[PDB]
């Protein structure tokens, strides 16, 4: 594999078709999910020459840990739709490559369980309609050693996926969420239904900046609030104690029409001035896109449905194989941009192209 | 259907080739008609996360009466072209969604039939050559329960409808003006001609500022100019008395080259700076379309070709599911975007994107 | 016909290729021949609304002759290329529109007997290699009654045809420079060679501002400089004391790469501030470009390619049938646009969108 | 041939298809290499009208030489790749037409070789891991009459060339680096590596300011540095004592998502403010792209591939006649731009437009 473009072509080639469209798809017409590639594509970046490349490294200082470059997996529910060892083989391949992983609440496979892997993980949290489940979650996620909550303030309810409904999506007997007693509403077959979005209205409470505080107040660990992209939230997670926010349109999932992370980054960069760790996600794609997210602001970025495209085509070992690619094309574009540190790669000057 | 371009491929596979060419054309190379959607397509919304959602409603007061969602049906002439119950399966599928249904001048089916249906209907206006018929049929309108005369603006003359014009177009022996006798101008056929055209040169009078002060002067009820672009003469509609005007390139069917609402929209809204209800329409192809013209500033939008297309795909049970799916996507736009209600929704910003 | 559209469809039949290409190509990668056709589309108009309609005309005053439509016929070099009557029928078919017909100095048919026609002509110059030659071509017109001499500035040489050298495209026997001895330059047949480009080379001599001069004190007629861009051209024009300039790359046939006359007209129109007439030309395909040019401040265009298309797809009459649709189409726009003058036309206001 | 695309088809021919994608193919998704074309495309130049053309010339002086066009042939490694006579077929075709010629550090024939050619060639330097080696190939250009140095700084280490991944190309064992012994890393065969690329990382050192400080030191040659795009590089390229800079992104073979060269140009040119020279590269294909360049401020520009299309096409002749058909493309430009002299095309203004 010399491209994460490689990675996808596996990964349709293997999985079931309605498998791979509840991992590529969006909501309603797609229209943010290609905004994001679209948004990528026309920031160039202003490399810097001559500069002392003698000790490149791309490491960074995030939560209270070394990551060896500035991402993390982002965090993607229900794994074992993609390969049978699931979130084990990812959250192995991950802690090997020294990047965080993020355990979902919707995980296949037990958080403790995840947890034991080792590497240092993240928690990733839904507000669920008995406050008390959400909140025991979170208390086991840092019993089990997780070093931050991301809790996802994006989904009141899940979005309109038409792919879902059109498939008639339902998850396979053989997956469930195992960090919980989750009901059968997720695997019933309805037509014209996805059986996951069902699932998530029953399930799902809408989450508020008072269950953020329940959440600050019930951990010492940070809280990164992830789906943010209006400044005023930014601004507002920040004064909320937040230690982190994910600039993010949940994949293009969510609101069809919601605005690009990456063209939200750069103000609430500034909004935010230091506040808080700005990561941002969508259609990162390449080493490449990390230098151009970094060069707008980014503390990190998440990579979702490439390690997905790489858990599907080859396990762990697929995981491994693309993050010692991310490893390399990061490496790569920051030396070729005068960056010997990730700090310089986020005082990289930009512009603007077209297509 | 889970989306409005399911109920497009039901139309075009049912209705006979000029009859769809009639419904879906604009004027001259059609840029306005694809600027509709082209403008649409740019806009992205900024949402907002972590606010209240128990109790989300998308509803609107607007000329008086409550209404279940930011939407009308535009008017659309003689609709027994699109199914033989034409506007009675309109207006009761309207009305039983709580949603305001247009009855127009040129409607086949008489406009006291249509008001029967209930629903508290409108009243869109053309202005004849002679007045006193134009003014009688807004008194008939207003004894009917119309509630807001919608006096279209922008139709001096109809635009050159190609599409009409190659077909050699012409109402069919069934379809009449159920208001008037119109005479059998627009059912003779001609070859390269659009009889429904010259019909409309024969009969239409140019309206004028004057012809607004003749209406506003003869009715109680609420005056709304459909077909306004320019943010002068929003501003004189509003001093011209106007409760309301609808920003509108009439479909692209008027002046080719017409800016899309859309497009000026934001301009407007400043301009009447609350002086008048805006309402915007063109293009509205999901409840994600409501949301950005109403994050945009519209009052409430008007849909026009989907309407017909359901009408024709499934008679009034088809516009009551075109219906349902639109207030689903608006509730579900909403939410995702913070809003619980349409207030909320004005208030979010957007941004520019492309493609 | 309906469109313009339909006449080069109908013109691409019947032409020979080669002919065809010199009449439909540009210079270089035809990258300023597309520009023409992109700059227009977009440019939308923002049209008025409830203005008098009573009396709309489309006809305006200019260089002391009223005409029909702000329209002329461009100059269009060697007419019998398209169709046997060639500047006659085209001739013709002006006058009894009541549009200013340009002759040409490269006309296959005598400049006198083309006058003979009547209509109220223009005369196009070309700066040849002995003055007097030129001068005496001026003065030969004005004795004609040509009624404005418009002097092409943009040809110091002809620019590279890529269509016409592959083609090895000459000049057919049978067609000839009327107005001349031009030589047998642009007959011969060489192979990657254009012969009317090495004839071009061969006969003229690039003009300048003292041309300019010299042509202004041996004529009463007013002078107009046909192929500016640069706005200090333009304010030099005036104080040069042309009469009037046209704003136009040479549809493209010039420099490859030059900017379209439409994108230059409203700051060229703001810097000559009333002080000559302001035309424009290339790619004015139908009544709203007319519209567009008219909105951005032209005081008339000119149109080039449509014109032959007409002439080739049925002589005279095609022409007739061109210019009647034209004026069908500008009053069609003009109203729609809430303009009952042309003098309305240019103080509309227009927007830039996309695609 | 009538253009440099006659060229790309001729050679596209002739090269076996690795070798073709060594000379087209760009880093990563080749996002900088279709940039720089899209840069150039949406330049328009605004022409001026009526200049006296009676001397038009192209030549400039650059580096104490007159050259006969703005005009070098860039640094293109390797170059028996394309041709048996490589380099020296360039070079004698580059002496013939008066454009100064590029030596490349990586030359496939000796740097002494090719001086003795004639034309007054410049060298184009790499840093290497022993900074003797690259001293030393300093001194040797001095004495072997090369009159500037051009310091490549965007090569810290080679970009990822994709095409050069999955071909695994490597050099054919009778093309070698002639200025050296340059080792057998280039030739080895690997599945999935670029020989080219590892034999990079082995033998380059990446530069730094003290390089350049060390080679200005070293020689009395004007040194041009090759590859700056950040506008702070450039100011500090003419604090460091460089005669000239090539506002460059390696024709999109390094940093992939770097900036066009064009679209910093401008800006450079102000910073920079008569300093030193300002060449740029990346996308020249005619001479209307050198006329964009100049108008952008640009010296002289660098062509790179299309003299690699000609070369292979047929040899010094090809290159010949591609140096014969810019130098025709540039005078015609010039002229048609109201352009006597190279000067008065920097004094040109331009306007971005779309596609
Ligand atoms: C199949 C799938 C499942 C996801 N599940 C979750 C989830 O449970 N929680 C969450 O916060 N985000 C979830 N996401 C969103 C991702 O965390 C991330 O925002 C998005 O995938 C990033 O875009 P990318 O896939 O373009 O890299 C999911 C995304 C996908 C594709
Ligand atoms: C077939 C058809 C007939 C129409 N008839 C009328 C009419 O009689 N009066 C009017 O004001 N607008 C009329 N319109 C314009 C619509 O009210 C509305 O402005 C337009 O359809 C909105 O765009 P949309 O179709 O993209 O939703 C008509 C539109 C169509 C497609
Ligand atoms: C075949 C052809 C011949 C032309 N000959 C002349 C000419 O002799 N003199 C001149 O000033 N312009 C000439 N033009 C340019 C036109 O006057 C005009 O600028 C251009 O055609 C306008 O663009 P349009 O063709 O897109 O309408 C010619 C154009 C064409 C296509
Ligand atoms: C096959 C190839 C080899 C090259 N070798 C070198 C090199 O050895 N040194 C260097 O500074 N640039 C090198 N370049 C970059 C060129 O000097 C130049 O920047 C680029 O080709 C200009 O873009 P163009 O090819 O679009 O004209 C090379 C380019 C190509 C295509
Ligand atoms: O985007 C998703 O699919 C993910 O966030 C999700 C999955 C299942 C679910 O119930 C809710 C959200
Ligand atoms: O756009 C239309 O077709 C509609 O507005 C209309 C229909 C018939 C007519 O005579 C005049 C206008
Ligand atoms: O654009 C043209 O072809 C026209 O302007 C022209 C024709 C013949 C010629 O010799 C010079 C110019
Ligand atoms: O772009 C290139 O290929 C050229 O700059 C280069 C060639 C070989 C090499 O080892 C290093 C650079």
């Amino acid at each position: 594999y010399v491209s994460l473009a490689d990675l996808e072509r596996a990964a349709r080639d293997v999985l079931p078709g309605e498998i791979f469209d509840f991992l590529a798809g969006g909501s309603g017409t797609e229209a943010s999910l290609v905004a994001n590639r679209t948004a990528l594509e026309r920031v160039f970046v202003i490399p810097r020459m001559l500069r002392d490349l003698t000790d490149v490294t791309t490491e960074i200082d995030i939560f209270g840990r070394r990551a060896a470059l500035p991402m993390a997996v982002a965090p993607v529910a229900y794994q074992r739709l993609f390969h049978p060892e699931g979130e084990l083989a990812v959250a192995r391949a991950a802690r090997d490559a020294g990047v965080p992983y993020t355990i979902c609440t919707l995980s296949s496979v037990s958080l403790e369980e995840i947890a034991a892997v080792g590497g240092r993980p993240w928690f990733q949290l839904y507000w669920l309609r008995d406050e008390k489940r959400s909140l025991d979650l979170v208390r086991r996620a840092e019993d089990a050693g997780c070093e931050a909550i991301v809790f996802t303030v994006d989904v009141p309810w899940m979005g309109r996926r038409l792919r879902d409904m059109r498939n008639g999506f339902a998850l396979p007997e053989w997956v469930t969420a195992a960090n919980f007693d989750a009901g059968t509403a997720a695997h019933r077959r309805t037509q014209g239904v996805s059986a996951v979005a069902d699932h998530t209205a029953r399930e799902f409470a809408p989450a508020t900046w008072e269950s953020v505080e329940a959440v600050r107040a019930h951990t010492d660990l940070p809280v990164v609030l992830k789906g943010i992209l209006a400044v005023e939230d930014a601004r507002r997670a920040v004064d909320a104690g937040a230690g982190g926010i994910v600039v993010s349109n949940h994949g293009g999932r969510q609101l069809d029409g919601a605005v690009p992370g990456i063209e939200m980054l750069g103000e609430i960069v500034a909004a935010v001035s230091g506040g808080c760790e700005v990561l941002v996600d969508g259609g990162i794609r390449s080493g490449g896109d990390v230098l151009k997210a970094t060069a707008l602001g980014a503390s990190a970025v998440l990579v979702g449905r490439p390690v997905m495209w790489a858990l599907a085509a080859a396990g762990q070992d697929g995981v491994r194989q693309l993050l010692e690619l991310l490893a390399e094309e990061v490496r790569d574009a920051m030396g070729l941009a005068g960056c010997e540190s990730v700090g310089a790669a986020r005082r990289l000057n930009t512009k603007l192209g077209v297509v």
